[PDB]
């Protein structure tokens, strides 16, 4: 599977899941990112 990003975590697609890539996501540029454990993250203003 390819993965979504969590919108509920604030997050943006960055880029899209490709053969050899998962789907990239992240934060607006303004943002700053905590991570809960190592793979989920939340954005914040």
């Amino acid at each position: 599977s390819c993965s979504k990003c969590r919108k509920e975590m604030g997050q943006v697609e960055i880029s899209s899941c490709t053969v050899d890539r998962d789907t990239v996501c992240g934060c607006r540029k303004n943002q700053y990112r905590h991570y809960w454990s190592e793979n989920l993250f939340q954005c914040f203003n």
